[PDB]
């Protein structure tokens, strides 16, 4: 309906450092954005309303899916470090054997106790 | 109220990829999605400004939950770091322990120093 | 101004599972849900836009301060693992070491090599 | 356009603890302050819709670039839990080596099998 303020609106996000180029608002398939730029060119307040409504379910979710994203990695995080003790575990567990049966070997070097 | 701009609104966020299917707008006991087709469905501006806040509130809620699931998985992470530490310290000062047993045991059979 | 919506606000919050209970909603000393209040109990545009821009701030401070707790979180995590890997790293270097002795020792037991 | 309303959001925000100090309010730099201040200052619903616009999309790339900011955290984390692993993995491989060396060292020593 008006690029004018779609215009002004990409060189303050810009100037604001909220994107790093004007172009980038315009343009862009973000959801986000794209609710935006169809709430400026709105000259009703149902289209209007109905793209802000958008905005917020937008944002909501491209939100989630980042914070989701996080949570993948701190499952993969938790377990290496659980695969990691466990291999930790039986290597220690090895070694305790290893010990005693160098211990008992060395036993039969002994001039007492036989 | 009217399910024109529901329709509208289940396609464009399927579209943009905010949703997978349409149905999925409509329907869902998401407290955002129930608050925007409230939104969309007024024809008053008390109601409509009523479900704008609710459908901020709802946003703010669900990403606070988010977070805090990665706050829970980030205490189990730190937690089971700090028992691994604390098993590796116990293992490898038994072990340093295991090794004078055995430079000991091994100068009972020294020619000199008796 | 009415206390109706706010009511109505606090039942359907509830209900949606947003709130565990409406007493909840109203009360709260959260920033979020003070504007919210104040937004609903506004009976002029001037001071809903007003209440809704502090809504907005509002949320997305909490969600800030909810984000950098896991940043800490990750930041102790981080310096955790540093730490245990270079005690592990200075440990490995001991036995190493711990094991050229013993096998040196062990030489003295030839009956070759001198 | 209006300071009055500015003045009393500065106040509000900071005795309900949103912000530490009001001129931190006003004058910040941050995009989503940036947009508020403009929007108390708005007196036509075609400034004040299009700086709420802008709020939202500003507080929606703040908190993206925090979640951005922990995501790298992550992959440092992991990383390093991999790397640490892997040098575990070598090392306890050179151990079991040491170990049979050791012991075949010791089998030089027996009075049966030769
Ligand atoms: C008036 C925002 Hg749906
Ligand atoms: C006008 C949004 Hg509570
Ligand atoms: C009209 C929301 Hg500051
Ligand atoms: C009316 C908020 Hg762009
Ligand atoms: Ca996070």
């Amino acid at each position: 309906e008006n690029t004018s303020s779609m215009k002004e609106m990409a060189t303050l996000l810009t100037s604001l450092g909220v994107i790093q180029s004007a172009q980038e608002f315009e343009s862009s398939r973000d959801a986000s954005y794209v609710f935006a730029r169809r709430a400026l060119k709105s000259a009703n307040y149902a289209e209007m309303t109905f793209n802000v409504c958008g905005l917020i379910l937008s944002a909501e979710k491209s939100s989630a899916r980042k914070v989701d994203e996080n949570k993948q990695l701190l499952k993969q995080i938790q377990e290496s470090v659980e695969s990691f003790r466990d291999i930790y575990k039986r290597f220690s567990e090895y070694q305790k054997e290893q010990n005693s049966l160098l211990m008992s070997n060395l036993s039969t070097l002994h001039i007492i106790t036989d």
